RNA sequence: UGGAAGUAUAAAUCGAAAAGGUGAUAGUAUUCAUCAAAGUCUAAAUAUUACAGGAAAACUGAUAGCAAAGAAGUACUGUGAA
RNA sequence: GAAUAGCAGGAAAGCUAUAACAUGAAGAGAAAACGAAAAACUAUGAGAGUGUAGAAAUACAUUUAGCAAUAGUAUCUUUCAA
RNA sequence: GAUUCACGCAGUGUUAACGUGCAAAUUACUUGUCAUAUUUGAGUAUAGGGGCGAAAGACUCAUCGAACUAUCUAGUAGCUGGUUCCACCUGAAUAUUCCCUUAGGAAGGUCAAAGUAUUAAUAGUAUUGAUUGGUAAAGAUAAUGAUUAGGUGUCAACAUCUUGUCAAACUAUGAAUAAACAAAGAAGAAUUCUCAGUGUUAAAUACACUUCAGGAAUUUAAAUAUAAACAUACUUUGAAUCGGCCAAGUCUGGUAAGCAGGACUGGCGAUGCGGGAUGAACCGAACGUCGAGAUAAAGUGCCAAA
RNA sequence: AAUCCGACUGUUUAAUAAAAACAUAGCAUUCUGAUAAAUCUAAAAGGUUCAUUACAGAAUGUGAUUUCUGCCCAGUGCUCUGAAUGUCAAGGUAAUGAAAUUUACUUAAGCGCGGGUUAACGGCGGGAGUAACUAUGACUCUCUUAAGGUAGCCAAAUGCCUC
RNA sequence: GGGAACGGGCUUGAUUGGAACGGCGGGGAAAGAAGACCCUGUUGAGCUUGACUCUAAUUUAUCAUGUGAAAU
RNA sequence: GGCGGCACAUCUGUUACAAGAUAACGCAGGUGUCCAAAGAUGAACUCAAUGAGGACAGAAACCUCAUGUAGAAUAUAAGGGUAUAAGUUCAUUUGAUUAUUGAUUCCAGUACAAUCAAUAACUCUGAAAUGAUGGCCUAACGAUCCCUAAGAUUUUUAAUUAGAAAGAAUUUAAAACAUAUUAGAUUUAUCUGAUGUGUGAGACCGGUGAUUUCUAGUUAAUCCUUUAAUAAUAAGGCUUGGGGUGUCAGAAAAGUUACCACAGGGAUAACUGGCUUGUGGCAGCCAAGCGCUCAUAGCGACGUUGCUUUUUGAUCCUUCGAUGUCGGCUCUUCCUAUCCAUUUCAAGCAGAAUUGAAAAAAGGUAUGAUUGUUCACCAUUUAAUAGGGAACGUGAGCUGGGU
RNA sequence: AGGUAGAUUACCUGACGUUCCCAUCUGUGUGAACAUAAUGGUACUGAUCAGGCUCUAAGCAUCUUUACUUCCGUGUUCGGAUGGGAACGGGUGUAUCCUACUUGAUAUGAACCUACC
RNA sequence: CACCA
RNA sequence: CUCUUCGAAGAAACCA
């Protein structure tokens, strides 16, 4: 919900408790050269229409929040998942 | 297509060479290996339920075995394919 | 009786072929890279004797053996993980 | 593109005949119509997601909301029907989990057949001992709620002492029936001596685990009842089945139901026999072929043995 | 003697419906200058209307005559002689990199915006006041989306209640 | 009467002489037809539509090198 | 069946039967969230309410004493738990973290998810013992494939120095041409023959030693693969999160058929029959009253007990390889809960006309306008113009008006 | 006898009063520093002037409560079993198990380690 | 607010 | 999900 930045948590690389910078994880841009997309492009060529299922029955109204707790002095990132919340804000 | 950043064919466009192709993960570089496309022919080993001529059978024995053991694709039906 | 090559006999049958390979002898890992002993231990257990007695068969005591199986262990190979 | 009759034609009515017919659409009377948007012969043109239609999804060789014919083709069916000799032995199911699952499947239970092990590997039972539960009951100024009245104190009110009646979603208390242990398996006990490795520990000779670490002597087969060696423990492979129905000194919905759905058991299904006249379930009792005898439920005026 | 439907002559479900159904003349709408419109074909110096030429060809609705066709362009259609940088493709250009690649800029129609159109598909309701006793509302106002059922006609082959 | 709750067969009764002719339409839950109403099936077909996925026709842009100028 | 609802994933009490399991479209409710504090810890305090007091101030404002077992609060539904707390206030903090095991709950003893017990790090709070791997407990949620993020420095190797200890290394037929040198030609991005050499070579004589190992440094490279060798991009691996399937063990999906078709079904509706009888119809018991007086001539409220299957329901037992489904016409028979005629009793029965009741079902119980109607409502006639059953009698008896 | 620590967690609680303090405990005095809050009331620290007034501890009462015992009462209910009776509803007999509320009688704590008296 | 029959 | 305007609209997009 309202979680702050500047967490002081354990860093596996340094084996110590160091200050961390907390942000939110956003899904990166889809690449056009990965195997799954390359395979999909070949399949969609030619006649046949839509060759793969298209999801059209969503039910979830929220998504799980994943923080990116990044070590300040060693750049070691940790991915921590939170419970489902409708409104999430990065505090002070 | 098993060939997966394209294995093969074809169409639209493009289009080489003081040669070059391939080493199946796309890219550039340097080595290595192995071949040298875009013309032609070529016996032998292989297939065969057309058809013809033979020989065999733990095959059937006239409601069986071919649809047909007699003038059987005959008699008979349909405008006709059948 | 892998194709296949020979033998007598004339044979869809029979016999002979130091043989490619198939399954197995070693297992784990996605892969690179690897690749098994403390010549094992503990428990219960199959069998064999000897003596005494009832007295017919058979029952008690003692010495020895420790297979199969089940469980638990030390050790060893591989894996991030047994 | 007036009114009518006739040769012809059609098909309004009888909802007549006929309806295994004269006929896979016909007959009789009645009616309408009977030349210019008329009737009709032959030739010719239009073909199956096509044609043709003054339009009915009508017609396209008795075939039309997509002709006929042959091939793919023995199309697919969780659905329906059938599935072929005898005797003997054993003998079921309707729970649970998942499925685009609900007329069907897979894991699992019941069951059969094969193959084993001397076997810390018997119990749908009772007793004794220590427990667990919150049902039936009971209670109601005992907690939570419901509810009738009467005294006393400062109309009512509020206190306080009685009184009558209550709860599936109230409870102090709390059975009967039940649930899970123990009644001597590191292998049938116990004691004495000796005793090590780790660790706990302030340190240990305490304590914990180590086959009641280990080793050796002495004593020893005892420790509720009952039953159990064709006992007990299974292992592997697999079939069928998961539409169920009935009874009740049981319950929930419903006015109730041969209604709907459950807890425990016994049955029917899969089951004949004796009795209830007859009856899937009730009562007695479960079946190799027979002879004789006592019996069961229930009967003994006749049918009908007594 | 009247009522309903169809104007009339005509056609129709071969074999249960001959009619109020179809057709019809009349009315009206749309597109097209012929190298066109419609439209058959896989293609085609291919084919039909077309031996044709707007008094024509092609595509539709209503259904003789008389009388009348009310209001609405908001939505969906169709159209425009409209605005440019709202959104829109492969491509084209440029930058980086060793190269693939990556990034940026620019591009048509279409939709969106604006206007026209109902004999185009269609729609024609609410709320608040108000007339000298009685209700109503000729007349104001006020949104939802645009308009608020006009001339007529009726328990109708169209009205549940309803005999 | 009970039974699958409407028997020709079973139980208990009523009652019965064998073969039949012309009629008739109560019964044989009479015949004709693997219900056509209803439901089920992960069975179809005709038709409709901004249901999903597509496609012919239509349309728009780029490519496919005629010369000779001129501007952008 | 549809429309409605979700009993489809899921939690609380009760049904539910004092172990476990446990039904219905049973009952009363709940979930798809919320929280940097409402997580962790330490300290202090005690809540609701009542009595008595205190200016405004009143029943509800704030203060004080006394009693005060929680009658308050604890995010939420309900049920559990809680008083030097789990509630209220203050203070510090991020354990709401990393890695590895073994179990328990659903369970097929699968996954997901949840609940725990330990070990190794690094931390928070407290003086300390302890406590902390989210919320006091029971719900608060998610596969394969695909996409998208985070992680794989600890260590293991090669090279060159310094030191040290162990090591003959296999054995006669040769082409690639890097080159040097000439010969024949050419001007071009110039080539074409042949002769030497090394390369490329390998047969050591107890000792040299090629070669491997060890130590200490130093330089480099380091998670695996892209299969002839490397390199920087790119791609694929391995582990763990997120993007979701609510039909919640997880297809990608609009209607209508009255023109319809097939496989089936009494597993299942529309008609009889069968159980029931709420509803309909009919009949009783009691006696508050009405009936000028008078409960009972005739009625009987408030309660209450029955019968029928002539209405409609409720159910789904028989029939889906078919039991012809409304009404009328024609015809026979049956029931009595009697409308008339016959015989009786009673009256608030003077006569007449009526009303209540008993025996009795052998005989009778009509004609028409409207409607397909059953039903109804009218106009008459009659001694009366009663109510019903027979597969809602009766379609190889008719009709076809309705459906 | 008292105080510290407890284990059983009402026979230990609650109300009305009563008895000592000789030690101990408590209440009692003060605010300088540690420390404390709005308040030296709490908590903290320094002390010993006085007091059994409260606490605490011991005892009383036809005391509420609580804990054992009988009785309630083999009454409620219950497991097994009829061709037992009843139209239903419900209720026997047989071989068995057996509460609760209430009322009456009793009790109102037992016990462990250390120090001091 | 009542669909099929 | 992108772009664009004033938590509402417009165009375009769509393999868990």
């Amino acid at each position: 919900v309202v979680v702050p930045k500047t967490r002081k948590t354990y860093c596996p690389r340094c084996d110590k408790h160091t200050p961390h910078k907390v942000s939110q994880y956003k899904k990166g841009k889809d690449s056009l050269h990965v195997q799954g997309k390359r395979r999909y492009d070949r399949k969609q060529q030619g006649f046949g229409g839509q060759t793969k299922p298209v999801f059209k029955k969503k039910a979830k109204t929220t998504k799980k929040v994943v923080l990116k707790i990044e070590c300040t002095k060693c750049k070691y990132k940790l991915q921590k998942c939170l419970k489902r919340c409708k409104h999430f804000e990065l505090g002070n």
